[PDB]
């Protein structure tokens, strides 16, 4: 579980949305696993704006931080699971690290912010939804 707060936007994964961010949506795309829902209180979080390949994750199964190096945005296969058939999901970036599947939703930030959240892994692997490119979430 986790989200992204900045401005009057909640940013999370697709397949964690609730009744209530699809009661106050204001985007959404199943192809890269996000959901933004709009909000009444102003966020705590700040938005990357760059090309760094770098930085830190939080995991939730490990109470714990870890240094990551990711590849930039791409198309990936995603095999088909209880939330989604066999697809390929975009803007997604891939890294060597411990991940389980409740542990989508944790931030992953560089020293610029946040960069984006976990929504795929296993076998060694962690991947993360980037959020870089939704320029609007700043206005
Ligand atoms: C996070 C993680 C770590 C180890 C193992 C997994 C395995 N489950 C998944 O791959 N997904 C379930 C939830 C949605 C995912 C998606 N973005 O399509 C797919 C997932
Ligand atoms: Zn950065």
């Amino acid at each position: 579980s986790g989200a992204i707060y900045v401005g009057n936007y909640r940013v999370v994964n697709r397949h964690l949305a609730t009744h209530n961010d699809w009661a106050n949506l204001v985007w959404e795309d199943s192809s890269r696993d996000l959901l933004v829902s709009s909000t009444t209180a102003q966020g705590c979080d700040t938005i990357a704006r760059c090309d760094c390949q770098t930085g830190v994750y939080y995991c939730s199964s490990r109470r714990k931080h870890y240094p990551v190096s990711f590849s930039k945005p791409s198309l990936i296969f995603v095999e088909a699971s209880e939330y989604y058939p066999a697809r390929y999901q975009s803007h997604l970036m891939l890294a060597v690290g411990h991940s389980e599947p409740g542990d989508c939703g944790g931030i992953l930030r560089c020293q610029h912010g946040v960069v984006g959240i976990v929504s795929t892994g296993g076998n060694g692997l962690v991947g993360f939804a980037d959020v870089r490119d939704l320029l609007w979430l700043d206005e």
